[PDB]
């Protein structure tokens, strides 16, 4: 018989938050992973290059490393199939060195500078939707609300609520900027959670200003 | 099944393998598959019900009418090339959240989000390059050629070449040439007469297959 | 399980892995293919005849010659970066259909289709990210940059930085300056010079570098 994989079927999703151990990520509640279609684990599989998972946290423990780029990722998240996060920054490449190349100091000797440089973060906002074979580029901030496109390739900032697909390309804004604006405020995915069952009604649908009364009466 | 392929010199017919009833596939149409490992309908063909992992749950009759796949004669499908059905799979972005909130655990005000794109149909002697993705609802014209990795979210004209995000390069003929092979239909001929015109159909001469046509097919 | 990758910190070296008569790499390239799992020869160089599935087909001769992958030295090549060969695979656009008809299935009228497209050229101290794909014929230049995802097409000018379709992003560095590695060109250094110019290569002082090579290698 052949090695298991991660998922059973496409149907099946998996919380990150109740899931993931490496200290150097952070996933807040309901964020899933559905990624029947790549085999492996949202840690095995989708965050790359992050050190402290599993085949270099040995390595990690041992304390010599210094802080690395975190992979931070919000509330009520959807992350489909293959969805890639490329962590550890450059990796040690350095386009304005004369070389990108990672000469070893066993072979070149102790002339050998190390170039690797953090990039910063990576950052998942809120109700974020990142489609099947999606690649996040290290540091990129991805605001809440957004929707990024199948394949897309992200190397820039994702305003909230914007549509994102390919190269960088910002095909729309699911809402006006005004309503984007109060979901901003308001920010449903910080409520307590039977204030979001309570207005569930009001959450699959379009009705901004309902859910912004609702908010007013019994938020606050 | 899962047939595999012992090298990438083998694709797979698709109408002989197939079993997925939301699959239609015409004769002769392959999938060169050896660089990803897995069959056409594990592999290519992704979250349509009625696949290996849900056949249980798609028997069970409680879905009624999904999005279909649909391929025509003739087409050739490289490594890795998927399609992407199942629609928005519940996301909506018209609606408030994206999050596809479950009952048991979100309460009865929950709403299904999920709405299906429509099939999609890929027509006859289409080229499809490795690791294209077709997003649902896409038609494909006859004669089209997909770059690889192509990301296809809008339909493709007949005998188009499309590559990336659903940039048309040029069609691969004059506009009256394409309009003589869409009459013509050389793909639906009887096969004595695919066979016959051969020695035309492996050249450009599209008004001499047209001669033949006249001539032999009527 | 010796080729296998054990974490993403372990890189192959090329040259002493490469087997394919096709294949060619320089001192020093690597691949670093932890995800996605098989080696350089399995998963990236793609539709090249001579490799693991194809080996005993071409050693009868029925192909003659084909499109040979030939990379340079100090090559970083992250996982999944992919090299297609075979040029059109025997897809014409310009025939009336693409379909590569058998002759089993289609008789004796059936003409092949298959056209090369030249060789793929990787030149020296090249980058190419991640699942990058590299199509077939296409050069690209000395010190150039391929970003993650890619999809090259096209011939890639020295020292430029390319991503998405084809598209240029910048050069890494000013034209002149540019010229003037085209020139030195340190990868061909007796590696002494190498290793002493360590400190100036692990910089952006390429007029320090251009010093070095007037007063210590300059032929
Ligand atoms: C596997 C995916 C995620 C599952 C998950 O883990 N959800 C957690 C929600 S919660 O924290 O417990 O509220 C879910 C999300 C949406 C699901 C899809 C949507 O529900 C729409 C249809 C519904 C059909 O019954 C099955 C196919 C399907 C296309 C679903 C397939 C699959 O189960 C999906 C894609
Ligand atoms: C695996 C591919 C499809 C195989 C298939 O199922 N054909 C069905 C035709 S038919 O219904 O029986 O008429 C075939 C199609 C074209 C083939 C390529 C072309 O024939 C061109 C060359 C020819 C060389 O002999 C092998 C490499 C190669 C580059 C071939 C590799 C591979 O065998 C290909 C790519
Ligand atoms: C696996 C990669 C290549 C290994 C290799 O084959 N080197 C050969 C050079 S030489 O002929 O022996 O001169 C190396 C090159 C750069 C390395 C990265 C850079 O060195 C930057 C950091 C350094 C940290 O110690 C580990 C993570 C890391 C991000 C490294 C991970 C990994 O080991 C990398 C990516
Ligand atoms: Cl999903
Ligand atoms: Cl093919
Ligand atoms: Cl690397």
């Amino acid at each position: 018989s052949n090695a298991m994989e991660a998922f059973n079927s496409w149907l099946e999703g998996q919380n990150l938050k109740e899931q993931v151990k490496n200290p150097n990520i952070e996933v807040g509640d309901y964020s899933y992973y559905s990624g029947f279609y790549h085999s492996k684990t949202f840690e095995e599989q989708a965050v790359r290059y992050l050190l402290g998972d599993a085949p270099t946290q040995e390595v990690w423990e041992s304390g010599q490393f210094g802080e690395v780029d975190k992979l931070r990722i919000g509330k009520f998240c959807s992350i489909a199939s293959g969805a890639t996060f490329m962590m550890a920054g450059n990796q040690g490449h350095r386009a304005d060195w004369i070389s990108t190349f990672p000469f070893s100091k066993k072979e070149f000797g102790e002339g050998v500078k190390d170039g690797f440089q953090r990039a910063g973060d990576t950052i998942v906002g809120n109700d974020v939707w990142i489609g099947s074979e999606a690649m996040i580029m290290p540091g990129v901030h991805i605001g809440d609300g957004a929707i990024i496109g199948a394949r897309a390739v992200i190397t820039k900032n994702v305003a909230p609520y914007s549509v994102v697909v390919g190269n960088n390309v910002v095909v729309k804004k699911r809402f006006d900027e005004n309503l984007i604006q109060t979901l901003l405020v308001i920010k449903w995915w910080d409520w307590p959670l039977q204030h979001i069952k309570n207005t569930m009604e009001i959450l699959c649908s379009g009705h901004i200003e309902e859910l912004e009364q609702y908010f007013i009466k019994n938020v606050g």
